[PDB]
């Protein structure tokens, strides 16, 4: 498979003061073109409009681009929640890599 999209890591800790968590999803074995997937959040322990602000879109690869920052902003309120983010979708000849699924872990400073 060519285009392959994936998440960098199964999971993520960031603190819940940072205000934003910082999710890297990576493309690889390029074929020279664009790619798109879609992307969503969805709640676990952690929940939209408490914990983080939920966001779903898509992720267009231009032609060379190998990499690229989801910017999920986090709220404020021992305290550990999750959220996940999801790819699917592939279009323009892009396949899913392995993890397509990410969890987000929320920790207290």
């Amino acid at each position: 498979m060519r285009d392959v999209v994936s998440f960098e890591q199964p999971e993520f800790s960031v603190s819940r003061g940072d205000q934003v968590a910082r999710i890297p999803v990576i493309r690889r074995v390029l074929d020279g073109g664009k790619s798109q997937v879609s992307y969503r959040t969805q709640d676990g322990t952690a929940q939209g409009n408490r914990d983080y602000i939920p966001v779903e879109g898509e992720l267009l690869f231009q032609p060379g681009e190998a990499w690229k920052e989801l910017q999920v902003k986090l709220l404020e309120l021992r305290q550990v929640r999750r959220f996940h983010v999801q790819l699917s979708n592939p279009k323009f000849g892009a396949h899913l890599g392995q993890p397509h699924s990410t969890t987000i872990i929320i920790r207290d400073p």
